[PDB]
């Protein structure tokens, strides 16, 4: 039989109440303060305490403060990557993201979600849905990306944007919800 | 005759700069304060404070850090309540929740807002209109609610919408603004 | 030849790890943390905070708490200024903010951007656009506004809503994107 944390990792229901779960999220939330807390000349210490929290890290990488996670083990993250204010990573499941990627401030990304049903919800069953973005992207300012999500490489998803929809490669991508507006030159 | 906080509870145009409620928005950011200092591990204490900080309390209840209120005795929660990071509460007028209601990250539940005409928004007065959830409701990531807006039981609200006008139970609503795309067994 | 700070000022394509404007940065953080841990009661020193931060301040001015900006010295504000809750200003460039504005919570000022293309974009260069705001502005919450825009006096933007092109004095504008719905007396 499958623990909770295997469930979670799988796509399948699991109770997020979870001993294993509530501690992991608590080493998460310890190794998130000591990144929010740090001093705007300390990128030594900041880029230290990403290797520890995030699953892969890329020679250089910039996150700006006040980070969210919930595991942290579940972000995977490539070359020269760069994460501006106050970004949202729920990280139920896999946020895989590419090499040369670049946040503007409040982007969420959310793995997780609930049941439709509410006896199912109320039970406190939850499901999670990895995350993809390819490489070179540039993720607009205030963007959500909603559970089971790849994006493609070469793309730029517009300001205040909400990915509902799978985003293929080479194109722009705005609005609620997201579609493509243009193509680009590879 | 009424006082400020008397017009601002009924919904008429209230001064916010009243001594009595800036110095209430004062004890407000007190206990806010506090809760998003705490550690990741002092549950204990964060349920202390959410009880002096909130109108009402259940039994059981989880807020995530950084949260956001203007006077916290205008808020009023159910059993199980869940509210994930940084949510906001202008609870300028009541914010009457449910049970078994959570919030994702990001929600934003506003009852204040500002006259359309200039020199009356110039002069400082201000209104507020409360908002309500019903039990067994899932808000979104990143949602808006607007002021007056009462949302029916068995809801979901999908991420990244803008709650403008009701939302009836056993509903599934998304979108700018948030309209009804599915319903849902009851 | 010019600076990277003046190719970032005339709206040209700039470097941001160019050592001067890193250690602008730098500064600007120092005080926006310092600004971001006072006490609720610290009024007098909050506002001493803005008057080094910001470019230009009225008499009057309130900023609450979580305010984020890049440089500070591009934030130019009127009188009576008003922002709610966890503001974003992104002043790659000016941010030109007349008499008696108010942001409401969660309200994003974006004046940075990219290049569409990747290659461009990898190799670091980077622009920014001027934001203008009129006199008698209502900004509602969570509203994102984009780099190059300009809005009129007497306006009411919605909250939600995402700025993406110029919005005329006199009007209510909501959406995303962000249209006029209603026009009103001047
Ligand atoms: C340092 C860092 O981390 S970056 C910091 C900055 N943060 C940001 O979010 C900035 C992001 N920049 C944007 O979102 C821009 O709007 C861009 C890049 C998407 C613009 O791309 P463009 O294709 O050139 O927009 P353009 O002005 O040419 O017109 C696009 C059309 O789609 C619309 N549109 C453009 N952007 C958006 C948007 N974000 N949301 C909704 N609609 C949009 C325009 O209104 C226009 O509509 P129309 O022509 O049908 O009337
Ligand atoms: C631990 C916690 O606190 S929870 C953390 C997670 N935070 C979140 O915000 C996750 C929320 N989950 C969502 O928003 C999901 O999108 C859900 C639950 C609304 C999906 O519901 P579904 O009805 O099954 O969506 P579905 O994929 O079937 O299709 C719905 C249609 O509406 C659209 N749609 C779905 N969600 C949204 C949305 N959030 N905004 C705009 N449009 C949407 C889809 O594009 C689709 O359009 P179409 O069929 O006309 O082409
Ligand atoms: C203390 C402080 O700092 S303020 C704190 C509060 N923060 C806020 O963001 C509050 C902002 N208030 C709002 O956004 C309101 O919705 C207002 C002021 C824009 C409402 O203006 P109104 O024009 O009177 O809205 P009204 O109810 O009359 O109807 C407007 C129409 O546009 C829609 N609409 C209204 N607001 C929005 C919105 N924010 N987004 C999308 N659509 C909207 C309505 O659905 C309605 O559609 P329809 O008539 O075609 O069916």
């Amino acid at each position: 039989a499958m623990t909770e944390k295997e469930k979670m990792l799988s796509g399948k229901g699991y109770y997020a109440n979870d001993e294993l779960l509530v501690k992991e999220r608590e080493y998460c939330k310890k190794l998130t303060r000591l990144f929010n807390n740090t001093l705007e000349d300390e990128y030594e210490k900041r880029e230290d305490i990403l290797r520890q929290l995030f699953g892969s890290v890329g020679k250089q990488i910039n996150v700006e403060q006040n980070i969210r996670c919930d595991y942290g083990y579940n972000i995977h993250v490539g070359e020269n990557f760069f994460a501006n204010y106050d970004c949202i990573f729920l990280d139920v499941c896999k946020i895989e993201i590419g090499d040369n990627v670049m946040l503007a401030p409040n982007v969420q990304i959310y793995t997780a979600y609930h049941p439709i049903d509410a006896q199912l919800r109320n039970s406190g069953i939850e499901y999670g849905s990895p995350v993809k973005i390819g490489d070179n992207v540039w993720i607009g300012g205030g963007v959500i990306i909603t559970p089971g999500i790849t994006i493609g490489d070469n793309v730029v998803i517009g300001a205040g944007s909400v990915v509902t929809k799978d985003i293929p490669p080479n194109t722009v991508a705005v609005g609620n919800p997201c579609r493509v507006i243009k193509k680009i030159e590879e």
